[PDB]
């Protein structure tokens, strides 16, 4: 069925040790809005023992998009995700108020209840330096040109474009899965 160069692209990097799926997005991306709630459906129904790693890219949002990065992370760090994800969506997509600076972006975290001291260690911590890092040694490793996109294995960039529902873009990804 799913055929290189049709299908997917393959990539420069080498494969991963174990099945992950990577998705590459920026909060300020409209598609990647769009694409929210497909992902969270594309997750419950992945093989077991598949991974599924979001990883967010510095290049939208201007100047803040560094710091937009690091509240990703900050999401991961506090495993806040569920509640986080969709309320900076909504307000950059359909609220329309982005953060002007950071003082905003935490404000957008209390306000929905995180606590001040546990968000400030972790926006100004180790574990998000090291993971918005990670995030960016992969878009580069990877020749990404853009988002979002969608990476299994390290190795396999997904081609939306070719699926004709959203149940034949879940077996894309799937057989991706299974190779090396
Ligand atoms: C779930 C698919 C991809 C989701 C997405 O947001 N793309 C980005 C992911 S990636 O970075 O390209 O990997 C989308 C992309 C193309 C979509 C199809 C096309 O839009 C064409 C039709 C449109 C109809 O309204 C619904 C069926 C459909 C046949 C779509 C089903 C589904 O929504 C698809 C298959």
């Amino acid at each position: 069925q799913f055929k290189e160069g049709e299908h997917y692209q393959v990539l420069k990097t080498p494969a991963s040790s174990s099945p992950v799926v990577s998705e590459f997005f920026s909060f300020y991306c409209p598609h990647c809005n769009t694409f929210e709630p497909i992902i969270a459906q594309l997750k419950q129904q992945l093989p077991e023992g598949a991974k599924f790693q979001k990883n967010h890219v510095s290049f939208m949002g201007g100047n803040m998009g560094q710091a937009m990065s690091k509240a990703y992370a900050t999401m991961i760090a506090l495993e806040v995700e569920d509640k986080m994800v969709p309320v900076m969506f909504n307000r950059i997509h359909t609220l329309r108020k982005p953060p002007k600076d950071e003082q905003e972006l935490r404000q957008i975290f209390l306000d929905e209840g995180i606590d001040a001291a546990k968000f400030d260690a972790a926006y100004n911590g180790f574990a998000v330096d090291s993971m918005v890092r990670r995030f960016d040694k992969q878009f580069q490793d990877s020749g990404l040109t853009g988002v979002p996109a969608v990476v299994v294995n390290n190795r396999y960039l997904v081609q939306g474009q070719s699926a004709k529902s959203l149940d034949e873009y879940f077996d894309l990804v799937n057989y991706l899965l299974t190779l090396k």
